[PDB]
């Protein structure tokens, strides 16, 4: 009866939601006691009538960022990173004084002291980055207010994996995609897999992401329906592998470093406990809420990943809207891949009404 029970609700809840946004085209998993369930919507370029399939690769935005704090947690448990290292010691040209006291943890969580939603675009080389950084003047001493940033995230990213000798989509690929056997997960979209590689629409126009400093370590992954419903099987509980660092690294994305309101500041993910409150996550995921400072308490050490938690993320390119959620506890999650940026509130509300019935 389960199988018939969530075509259902994801019937009931995404036909509207699709007629009431127009989204051209949406890929849907739903992970039922850990086995995946697909739904596909709508059309991958719209002028060519491509139809969304199991193998369209969706633009991640911001769900990236579970990715880069997993790899930032796998090299953690290999010993390469402490959070509480300071972010000059991988980056010694970074000598300015107001990057004393600012470490890894504080990049990884947005909480060094308002870093910038977006590096600027007149920033291209890493010596522009190094300059950039150089002359930034913090609004808040660190680890006091979380301020959501691609560019504090995005130079976590660069930074941890300095390590291991390898580029950051190096690391990626051999550290994270390929023992998760992600295969059709990309930070790059290969010349043969284009073919599969959806159009984002912004009022009405065919656009993929731009091309930006650390837009691998912020927001540029691209992935299938399949690839992200297998993601989603590796962050609940009963992932077992022989590559342990990453095991544990999966494991430390989800420890609570941070405490505001009723959210949790993990390694990318954000949590809530659950039972939860759908109004707060629906409404924190207002953009006027959640780009917005916030006081934070520290969590000192932090929290082992809880498995009655609600574990979630956004993402947005110009052109995609994608949502993520999961629950270890029940080991149920879902996928949303839409090739339009619809508003957040809208694909939580959705999220939470198919979650409710099946969990
Ligand atoms: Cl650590
Ligand atoms: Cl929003
Ligand atoms: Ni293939
Ligand atoms: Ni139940
Ligand atoms: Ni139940
Ligand atoms: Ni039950
Ligand atoms: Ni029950």
């Amino acid at each position: 009866a389960a199988p018939q029970q969530i075509n259902d609700i994801v019937h009931r809840t995404i036909t509207p939601l699709i007629e009431q946004q127009k989204i051209p085209g949406m890929a849907v998993a739903v992970i039922y006691q850990g086995k995946p369930y697909y739904f596909t919507w709508g059309y991958a370029d719209i002028a060519k009538k491509q139809p969304v399939t199991q193998q369209t690769l969706f633009e991640l935005g911001s769900v990236s960022k579970t990715f880069t704090g997993v790899l930032g947690g796998d090299a953690i448990a290999r010993g390469e990173i402490k959070l509480s290292d300071p972010a000059t010691k991988y980056w010694p040209e970074l000598t300015a004084k107001q990057w004393n006291g600012i470490t890894l943890l504080h990049l990884a969580t947005y909480t060094a002291g308002g870093l910038p939603l977006q590096v600027p675009d007149e920033v291209k080389s890493s010596s522009d980055l190094l300059r950039f950084y150089q002359n930034w003047q913090p609004a808040w001493a660190p680890g006091t207010q979380r301020l959501y940033a691609n560019s504090s995230i995005g130079l976590f990213g660069a930074l941890a994996v300095k390590p291991s000798g390898l580029s950051f989509e190096q690391a990626m690929q051999t550290r994270v995609f390929q023992p998760l056997k992600l295969n059709h997960t990309w930070i790059n979209v290969p010349p043969p897999e284009e073919k599969n590689y959806a159009w984002g629409y912004r009022e009405g126009k065919a656009v993929h992401v731009s091309p930006g400093a650390l837009d691998a370590e912020a927001y540029g992954v691209k992935s299938t329906i399949e690839d992200m419903a297998r993601w989603v099987q590796s962050n609940l509980p009963p992932l077992d592998i022989n590559e342990k660092t990453l095991q544990q690294g999966i494991q430390l994305a989800q420890s609570r470093y941070w405490q505001t309101g009723d959210m949790y500041q993990g390694l990318g993910w954000e949590m809530l406990d659950w039972p939860v409150n759908p109004d707060s996550i629906i409404n924190g995921s207002d953009n006027k809420i959640a780009l917005a400072a916030r006081p934070v308490k520290a969590i000192k050490p932090p929290t082992p990943a809880v498995r009655a938690s609600w574990v979630h993320k956004t993402g947005a390119t110009g052109g995609f809207g994608s949502y993520v959620a999961f629950i270890p506890e029940k080991e149920l999650g879902i996928v949303m891949l839409a090739n339009k940026n619809y508003p957040n509130p809208a694909r939580v509300a959705a999220a939470c009404q198919i979650l409710n019935a099946l969990q």
